């Protein structure tokens, strides 16, 4: 499996109903692990298909970033930031994750935005986005001002 096996594969997530697939997602998640001197390009990939995806493909597009970010943020743990290190990828995303959960958020039905609350719970319990305020994005009511 190859970079463009990789873009191939994340692009199929618009063939989902659901935009989601555990299997799909472990393969992106192997991938990313195996490749960590290309991560700037996987995590930008990544960052972008949450952007742009489908409303109802936003839960799944955080799933990909939950599954990726805490994959490497235990790379990080078993144990520098420059480009083609974990501690770098989860920087970026940590840079970006504030904007791409309001507008997952603002973009998902109830049922969705529900599940982005656990996740955010479960970042919250792992360390992952540490640095990042996520408590006032996570409440009920900052889904219903949006």
């Amino acid at each position: 499996m190859d970079f463009q096996n990789f873009v191939a594969t994340l692009e199929s997530f618009k063939d989902l109903k659901s935009g989601i697939s555990g299997s799909r997602i472990k393969k992106l998640t192997t991938y990313a692990l195996d490749h960590i001197d290309i991560e700037s390009k996987i995590i930008s990939l990544i960052i972008d298909y949450s952007r742009l995806c489908p409303d109802s493909h936003k839960l799944g597009s955080l799933y990909i970033i939950d599954s990726i970010g805490r994959a490497y943020l235990d790379e990080t743990r078993s144990n520098s930031n420059k480009p083609g290190t974990c501690a770098h990828a989860i920087n970026t995303l940590g840079e970006v994750i504030q904007e791409l959960l309001s507008d997952a958020i603002a973009k998902s039905n109830q049922d969705h935005k529900e599940k982005i609350r656990m996740l955010l719970d479960i970042w919250d319990r792992s360390g992952l986005f540490q640095k990042s305020y996520l408590n006032a994005i996570r409440s009920k009511c900052f889904a219903a001002a949006l």
